[PDB]
């Protein structure tokens, strides 16, 4: 029977995914459209800047609010805590199905940094529960875990570790089979949905690169790798410790959870209010690269240009584009959108929504790995001879492994480096991610705990030992 | 203390592995130089092509014979029974190391089919054991899998999903953790050796291919990698029938058995003097590209050319010209290669020296790919018209299915799809190596056991159900 069950969940989280994913790209397409034709007055790009993400959050919000409380958040610590043994049953039936799915795709195409990863770990999770009750949770939800990995994004392998990593002290080698064979099926019939709908042409990366895959790197730039590594483990850290420090002042400050829980969707709605004022472009969303969508960030922060060398016509860049500022150096745009964009990232996962920090904290690591990039593209300009041409520093590289190392800071795992590499397509980096992953989880875990476990503390789980 | 053992264990691993291909890679250019200078005589050529691999043979077995009788085989159906509780303490012994990385080094610069991971599982579970030693097995030994293959090619992700799949019921999420750590470093070590060593200039890949990671494939040509799978799947089952009944014959047929359990050598004799014969260029080897070594005939059947296309001037394909007989369609070349070195293959794997499965059957399976890949490209000649210019058929990528779904079949294994995008450094087909390599193992597991159980079996080790 299980020939049957596999096929069936692999393929009905393959069309969920997809089906969200179709929907979210036309309400950002309707979103951009939107702004643009009030182009002449600024008042009304305003106004549909900051209106057209308020409505999709506090859609999100209520749906839940109304339809099961228990979707809101990322799902991961409570499926955590069901793998060790208490099984918190209103997690896992049709009603949070339904108020995950609908209020997350408002959510993805509001354009506020809300994650889809974690969720799908949840999505996911309860199809397995309920194709099982309708025809054991250890066994339910770790392939669950792959197989919601696996067709969130089209990545096999990251969902399998994924599902071995979230255990606890054994792991069942037959669900290593199991997940293995759904996930990579799920994961197979996104992608030829994909080509079928005409968005790929072939089966593809998601997020696919263009390096060289030809002196990729030389071993002289090993050490800004292992620094990328390094400062991403104390990045991580401070960014748990922060996300903590804000769940619980909401929660426990004498005055303000007073008032916010009473009047409940002010939390959106103010939290939402604010990330658009910052991002509208006419503002300082030119400071900040703000037309950029989270996909469009991870697309031009994996980009194969040198953007301090693009002179002379910023356009030859096509979208990246968006990062050359008049009268600033891009170093320093790349540094406010960094620095901006983190806090921004912490607050909004806060927000009584479907969400999680995946893909948050991916872009983050991206911007961060360019900003190291860029920086040396100004001091190593030469280039090195080798069979009579010059190779010079190629940024995106240094992008695509700070997305790694951070994520594996803040999450505590390091099938990060996986979930990467098979997004971009390209394995010309594999060695120096992995060894910047281990060293950003190597300084994580002396300083702070994953990002899920301060969650599952603070929001006091029966999470046994 | 963890940290001082998996770091030296990685460490030291990483130099037994560099220092191995140091010294074969020494014999195969001594190897071919010796026959060359013999150009103008065919008897001196054939003296040379034969006497230099019965050298080297006959030199392992004695050596393993007169230093340690249990460093014969691949090591591996020895270690599961270990991980099962039963604890075969003289497979653990110094006397085991220094007698199996001889004896393999002088064995993988014959030419012959002898693999080199098997032995390096074994090497470094014995490394592990020993360091454990001087400052419980089933962390031992797990740990040491993972090295073991990440320092024979540099392959980190392999091998800790081995560590997994060799493991009985439970696998112990720490081993996870240290085997991933190990691994990695082990690999990142090896593979800077060869850049200081002037063989590499950056970190690469082992086997770097060169595709073209743009329109790689099209929908149209699926049912090409499926068909490959199924049919690697029956392959699979074949070889490990076959390698089963010579194992038997030998040590049971009334009178063989008589002899060779006295006349010990004879049977290493045998093997290679026909081995070699066969090979030899000037007889059968030109219609099996003979010249090849093991690498080279991998190489060369990850090319990115089109070989039934490549008229007029063979040359202009370079070491591959080798393929391209005068009179023979190539895809005969290739049928008679596939075929020959299968048998050619099990029976190597019976003598008494240290050697394995894994590459030989990754080199027929690349064989096998082909042949499909070059068939269709009579087939499909005009191409696909896409972004203004013509895509056509590219072998290469079928070669590279084949080597993982064959040996997938043969070991019961899906670790060997990342094995292999790991070798070649190019993920464009991995949902279709995948695949592939998932459907050869659901025909393989309904037909015979894994090589490495029949051996279990076979030798009647005392594995726990
Ligand atoms: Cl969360
Ligand atoms: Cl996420
Ligand atoms: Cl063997
Ligand atoms: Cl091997």
């Amino acid at each position: 029977e299980d020939g049957i069950f596999l096929v069936l969940l692999g393929l009905l989280m393959a069309l969920v995914s997809w089906s969200m994913d179709y929907v979210s790209a036309k309400s950002l397409q309707a979103y951009k459209w939107s702004y643009a034709q009030m182009q002449p007055s600024l008042p009304l790009q305003f106004l549909v800047w900051v209106t057209f993400p308020l409505v999709l959050i506090l859609f999100s919000a209520l749906f839940c609010h109304l339809i099961s409380p228990q979707a809101v958040g990322s799902g991961i610590p409570e499926m955590k805590t069901i793998l060790r043994g208490v099984v918190l049953k209103e997690y896992l039936t049709m009603k949070a199905f339904v108020a995950k799915v609908v209020a997350l795709t408002a959510g993805l195409g509001s354009g506020i940094p809300v994650g889809k990863e974690g969720p799908f770990v949840h999505i996911a999770s309860i199809c397995a529960a309920v194709l099982s009750k309708f025809m054991y949770y250890s066994d339910i939800l770790t392939v669950g875990c792959a197989v919601g990995v696996g067709c969130c994004f089209g990545t096999p392998l990251g969902g399998v570790l994924f599902s071995i990593e979230v255990t606890s002290t054994y792991f069942a080698v037959r669900n290593y089979w199991r997940g293995f064979f759904a996930a990579t099926f799920s994961a197979f019939v996104f992608r030829v949905l994909a080509v079928w709908n005409k968005d790929a042409v072939t089966i593809t990366a998601l997020f696919r690169t263009n390096f060289r895959m030809d002196f990729p790197f030389d071993l002289k730039e090993l050490p800004a790798f292992a620094a990328i590594g390094i400062c991403c483990g104390l990045l991580g850290a401070v960014f748990v410790y922060l996300h903590r420090q804000v769940m619980l002042g909401v929660r426990k400050h004498k005055a303000l959870s007073q008032f916010l829980a009473k009047h409940r969707l002010l939390y959106p709605g103010i939290v939402t209010f604010v990330i658009a004022s910052f991002t509208f472009p006419p503002g300082m969303g030119q400071f900040m690269a703000g037309e950029l969508m989270p996909r469009e960030a991870i697309s031009t922060l994996f980009d194969n240009n040198t953007w301090v060398k693009h002179a002379g016509d910023p356009e030859s860049l096509g979208q990246s584009a968006v990062w050359i500022h008049p009268r600033v150096n891009v170093v320093i745009i790349i540094f406010l959108f960094f620095v901006m964009k983190f806090w921004m990232s912490i607050v909004a996962t806060t927000m009584p929504i479907p969400c999680g920090g995946f893909m948050p904290v991916f872009v983050l690591g991206a911007a961060f790995g360019r900003l190291v990039g860029e920086i040396m593209a100004m001091l190593f300009p030469d280039g090195i001879l080798f069979d009579d041409i010059i190779y010079k520093i190629l940024p995106g590289g240094y992008a695509v492994i700070g997305a790694a190392a951070l994520t594996g800071a803040v999450s505590h795992t390091v099938s990060t480096a996986v979930i990467c590499f098979e997004l971009t397509g390209q394995i010309a980096h594999i060695l120096p991610m992995m060894v910047a992953v281990i060293l950003a989880n190597m300084v994580a875990q002396s300083l702070q705990p994953s990002l899920y476990d301060s969650i599952i503390q603070v929001k006091k789980l029966p999470y046994l030992p």
